[PDB]
């Protein structure tokens, strides 16, 4: 797990995201979709976004970005005691949305990239280490639920 010091770093970094949840959410999803087009296909409502300009101009994409980061933020604030919050998310993503765990790795990487992109020089090595541990814990706990369901893709 993460140490108290690491969780404090995670939540300090998260404060940066909370100042502009929509902007961060939008950029994380655009980073995901442009770097891994196959992920866009999992969203029937975003499949029409044929270009990054259309992605940038989509208010519904920003809306979903807000939903995604709000959910992740809720989980992070639990500092690992997130079973009740994480289980339903893991189950909807495996059973309803059919999201392979690889795509969760992709979005975790996108979050780290967006943090550096929006806060260059202000997302330190310690902060990156802590946030990475938090995202890995998140991903790994979802993976355990995916294994329970026998879900691969
Ligand atoms: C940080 C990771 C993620 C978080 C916190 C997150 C959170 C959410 C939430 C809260 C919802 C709405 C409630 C629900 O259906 O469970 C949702 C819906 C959805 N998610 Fe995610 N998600 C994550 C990653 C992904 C990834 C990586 C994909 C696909 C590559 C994905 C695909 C979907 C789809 C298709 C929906 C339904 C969208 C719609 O048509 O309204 N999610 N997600
Ligand atoms: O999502």
């Amino acid at each position: 797990g993460l140490s108290d010091g690491e969780w404090q770093q995670v939540l300090n970094v998260w404060g940066k995201v909370e100042a502009d949840i929509a902007g961060h959410g939008q950029e994380v999803l655009i980073r995901l979709f442009t770097g891994h087009p196959e992920t866009l296909e999992k969203f029937d409502k975003f499949k029409h976004l044929k270009t990054e300009a259309e992605m940038k101009a989509s208010e519904d994409l920003k809306k979903h970005g807000t939903v995604v980061l709000t959910a992740l933020g809720g989980i992070l604030k639990k500092k690992g005691h997130h079973e009740a919050e994480l289980k339903p998310l893991a189950q909807s993503h495996a059973t309803k949305h059919k999201i392979p765990i690889k795509y969760l790795e992709f979005i975790s990487d996108a979050i780290i990239h967006v943090l550096h992109s929006k806060h260059p020089g202000d997302f330190g090595a310690d902060a990156q280490g802590a946030m990475t541990k938090a995202l890995e814990l998140f991903r790994n706990d979802i993976a355990a639920k995916y294994k329970e369901l026998g879900f691969q893709g």
